[PDB]
C-alpha cells in the first residue's frame, strides 16, 4: 500500500539506517563502483527520500521501491563500460528489469580479500572518522558479498562498531579488540555459509525436506504452540526461505517484516517469550525472533506411544494424509525434545516413516509396528555418547590438545586432504568442542548441529572442485540429516600409500619461537599433519612420544643462549630418531 513507498520505508527505518541500507544494496549492485560513488548515490536518494517524506505527492514519489532504485542504477554513467550486459537490463520493462539485475550480481567479483590493519592503525581510523570508517568497510563486505542480507549487515556492523568503541580506549587495545574482531570475522563466515548451505539445500533435497525441518525447529522453539499453529508458521517460513533464496532484497525483507508481523501479533499462540522484540522496530524484529530462545515446554506432556503406536486409527490416520501425519508425530516428537538436533529429529521421523510405510501394508500393522519407539533409542544414543566421549576428551586434554587428537584422528582417516585442509577443520571442530561442551548435556547436541553444520559445510565447500575423496563426496552430498554421521562413520583409510619424506617439511628454525600462538600452534599441527601423512601407521601413542621430543626440542632450544643452531643439529637429532622410531 502507501502512497510513497520510499517515504513510508523512510518513515519507519528512519533516516540513518536508510543511509545504510542504501549504500549496502548499491553496493552489492554495482559491486565495482569507488566508495565515493557510492556515498554520493545514497547522498541523492537519500535526498529524493525526503521530499517525499515531505509530501507524499512530491513528483516520482509515488513510483515502486524496485522502479526508482532500477531507474538510478541506470542513470549511472559508466554502467555498461564496467559492468557490461548488466547495462542492457536498463532496456527492460521494470518488473523484467529487477530480475534481470538481481541475475547479473557477482558472487564472486574476483576482489582482493580484506586484510585486518593492525589495531593502531585501525583505532586511529575509526577515532579521526568513525562513520566513514564503518561505512567503508559496510561497503567492501557488501560489494564482496552481494546475497548476504543486507539488515544483517547492520546489526555485524553495530557489533563492530562497538567492538571498536570499547576496544580503542582500553589500556590493552588490541587484547580486546582482536578476540572481538575474529569472533565477527568467523559469525560473518558462518552466517554466508549458512545463508548460501540453506538455498543450495532447499534446491538438492525439495520443499518437502524444508518443511520437515521447519516443522522440527519451530516446535522445539514454540512448544506450547498448536500443530496447526506450527503447521502455519511452516508454510509461512517456506514461503519467507523460498523468496529470500530467489535473492531480492525487498521481497525477502517484506516477507520476513510480514512473518514477525504476525508472529507478534500472535503471541500468545506462538510463545511467552517474545514480548521484548515484538516491541523492537521492524528492522530488528524477525532477526530478534529468529534468535528467541525456545519457549518453556508444556508440563508433563503425555508420551507420543498413545497417538502414534497404540491408537488404533494409526494407520488410517497416516494414510488418510501422510505428510500431515508424519508432521504432527514431529512436531509431538520435537516440542519435546528441544535437546536433540533437528537432523536428529529428522531420522527419527523418516524411521517413523519407513516403519509406517512397511507395516500399514501388513495383514496386522500394529503388531509390526508396535516397538518402532525401540528403534528410536539407538539413533539418539548415538550422537549422545560421541558428545560425552568428545567432551570427556575435550575436559581432559584442552582445546589445543583435543584439536591435535582429532587433527591425527582425521588424517588417519582421510590422509589424502590436504594439509592445510586437516588443520582448519581439525582446529574448527576443535572450537566447537570448546564452545558446546560448556553447555550442560540437555543443550549440547543442538549446539554441536549448529555449528558442525558450519564446519563441515566448510569442508565440503572446499572439497568440491578440489575433491581428493569419493566418500567425502559421498557424505557432502548425502543427506543433510545423514550427513554427520557419514563423516562419523569414516574409517581409516588402509589403502593410503604412506608420503614420501621431505627433509624441509620437518626442518625447523629460531623464528617459531618467535612467531603468535596462533601461528606456532599452525605450524606445529602442520608438521602434526605430515608427520602422520608420512608414518600413517604411527600408533598415537608412538606419535606422542615423538610430539614429546618435539616439545622438548622447541622448548630446550628456544630459550637456550645464542642458539638459532639448536634447531638446526638438534632437529637433525629428532628426525634421525622419529624416522627410527616410527620404522
Ligand atoms: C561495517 C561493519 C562490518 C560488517 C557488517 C562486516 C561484516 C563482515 C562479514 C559478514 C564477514 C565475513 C564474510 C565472508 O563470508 O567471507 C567479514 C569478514 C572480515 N572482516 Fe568485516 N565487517 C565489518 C567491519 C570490519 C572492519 C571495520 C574490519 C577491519 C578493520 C573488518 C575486517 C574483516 C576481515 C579481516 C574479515 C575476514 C576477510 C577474509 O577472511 O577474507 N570488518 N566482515
Ligand atoms: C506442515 C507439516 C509438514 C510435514 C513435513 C513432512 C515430514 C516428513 C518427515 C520425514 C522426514 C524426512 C527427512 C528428510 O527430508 O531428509
Ligand atoms: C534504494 C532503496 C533502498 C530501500 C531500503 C531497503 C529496505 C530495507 C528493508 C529492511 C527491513 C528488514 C526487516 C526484516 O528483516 O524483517
Ligand atoms: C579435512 C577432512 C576432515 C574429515 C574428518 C571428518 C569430519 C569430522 C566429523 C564430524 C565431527 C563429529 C564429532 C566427533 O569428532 O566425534
Ligand atoms: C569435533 C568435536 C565435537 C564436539 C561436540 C560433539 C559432537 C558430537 C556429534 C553431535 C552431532 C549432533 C547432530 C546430529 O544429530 O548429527
Ligand atoms: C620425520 C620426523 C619429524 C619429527 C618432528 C615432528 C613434528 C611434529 C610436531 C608435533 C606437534 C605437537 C604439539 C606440541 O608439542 O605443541
Amino acid at each position: 500500500a502507501h502512497k510513497s513507498e520510499v517515504a513510508h520505508r523512510f518513515k519507519d527505518l528512519g533516516e540513518e539506517n536508510f543511509k545504510a541500507l542504501v549504500l549496502i544494496a548499491f553496493a552489492q549492485y554495482l559491486q565495482q563502483c569507488p566508495f565515493e560513488d557510492h556515498v554520493k548515490l545514497v547522498n541523492e536518494v537519500t535526498e529524493f527520500a525526503k521530499t517525499c517524506v515531505a509530501d507524499e505527492s512530491a513528483e516520482n514519489c509515488d513510483k515502486s521501491l524496485h522502479t526508482l532504485f532500477g531507474d538510478k542504477l541506470c542513470t549511472v554513467a559508466t554502467l555498461r563500460e564496467t559492468y557490461g550486459e548488466m547495462a542492457d537490463c536498463c532496456a527492460k520493462q521494470e518488473p523484467e528489469r529487477n530480475e534481470c539485475f538481481l541475475q547479473h550480481k557477482d558472487d564472486n567479483p574476483n576482489l582482493p580479500r580484506l586484510v585486518r590493519p593492525e589495531v593502531d592503525v585501525m583505532c586511529t581510523a575509526f577515532h579521526d572518522n568513525e562513520e566513514t570508517f564503518l561505512k567503508k568497510y559496510l561497503y567492501e563486505i557488501a560489494r564482496r558479498h552481494p546475497y548476504f542480507y543486507a539488515p544483517e549487515l547492520l546489526f555485524f556492523a553495530k557489533r563492530y562498531k562497538a567492538a571498536f568503541t570499547e576496544c580503542c580506549q582500553a589500556a590493552d587495545k588490541a587484547a580486546c579488540l582482536l578476540p572481538k574482531l575474529d569472533e565477527l570475522r568467523d559469525e560473518g563466515k558462518a552466517s554466508s555459509a549458512k545463508q548460501r548451505l540453506k538455498c543450495a539445500s532447499l534446491q538438492k533435497f525439495g520443499e518437502r525436506a524444508f518443511k520437515a525441518w521447519a516443522v522440527a525447529r519451530l516446535s522445539q522453539r514454540f512448544p506450547k504452540a498448536e500443530f496447526a499453529e506450527v503447521s502455519k508458521l511452516v508454510t509461512d517460513l517456506t514461503k519467507v526461505h523460498t523468496e529470500c533464496c530467489h535473492g531480492d532484497l525487498l521481497e525477502c525483507a517484506d516477507d520476513r517484516a510480514d512473518l514477525a508481523k504476525y508472529i507478534c501479533e500472535n503471541q500468545d499462540s506462538i510463545s511467552s517469550k517474545l514480548k521484548e522484540c515484538c516491541e523492537k522496530p521492524l528492522l530488528e524484529k524477525s532477526h530478534c525472533i529468529a534468535e528467541v530462545e525456545n519457549d518453556e515446554m508444556p508440563a508433563d506432556l503425555p508420551s507420543l506411544a498413545a497417538d502414534f503406536v497404540e491408537s488404533k486409527d494409526v494407520c488410517k490416520n497416516y494414510a488418510e494424509a501422510k505428510d500431515v501425519f508424519l508432521g504432527m508425530f514431529l512436531y509431538e516428537y520435537a516440542r519435546r525434545h528441544p535437546d536433540y538436533s533437528v537432523v536428529l529429529l529428522l531420522r527419527l521421523a523418516k524411521t517413523y516413516e519407513t516403519t509406517l510405510e512397511k507395516c500399514c501394508a501388513a495383514a496386522d500393522p500394529h503388531e509390526c509396528y508396535a516397538k518402532v519407539f525401540d528403534e528410536f533409542k539407538p539413533l539418539v544414543e548415538e550422537p549422545q555418547n560421541l558428545i560425552k566421549q568428545n567432551c570427556e576428551l575435550f575436559e581432559q586434554l584442552g582445546e589445543y590438545k583435543f584439536q591435535n587428537a582429532l587433527l591425527v584422528r582425521y588424517t588417519k582417516k582421510v590422509p589424502q586432504v590436504s594439509t592445510p585442509t586437516l588443520v582448519e577443520v581439525s582446529r574448527n571442530l576443535g572450537k566447537v568442542g570448546s564452545k558446546c561442551c560448556k553447555h550442560p548435556e540437555a543443550k549440547r547436541m543442538p549446539c554441536a548441529e549448529d555449528y558442525l553444520s558450519v564446519v563441515l559445510n566448510q569442508l565440503c565447500v572446499l572439497h568440491e572442485k578440489t575433491p581428493v575423496s569419493d566418500r567425502v563426496t559421498k557424505c557432502c552430498t548425502e543427506s543433510l540429516v545423514n550427513r554427520r554421521p557419514c563423516f562419523s562413520a569414516l574409517e581409516v583409510d588402509e589403502t593410503y600409500v604412506p608420503k614420501e619424506f621431505n627433509a624441509e617439511t620437518f626442518t625447523f628454525h629460531a623464528d617459531i619461537c618467535t612467531l603468535s600462538e596462533k601461528e606456532r600452534q599452525i605450524k606445529k599441527q602442520t608438521a602434526l599433519v605430515e608427520l602422520v601423512k608420512h608414518k600413517p601407521k604411527a600408533t598415537k601413542e608412538q606419535l606422542k612420544a615423538v610430539m614429546d621430543d618435539f616439545a622438548a626440542f622447541v622448548e630446550k632450544c628456544c630459550k637456550a643462549d645464542d642458539k638459532e643452531t639448536c634447531f638446526a643439529e638438534e632437529g637433525k637429532k629428532l628426525v634421525a630418531a622419529s624416522q627410527a622410531a616410527l620404522g
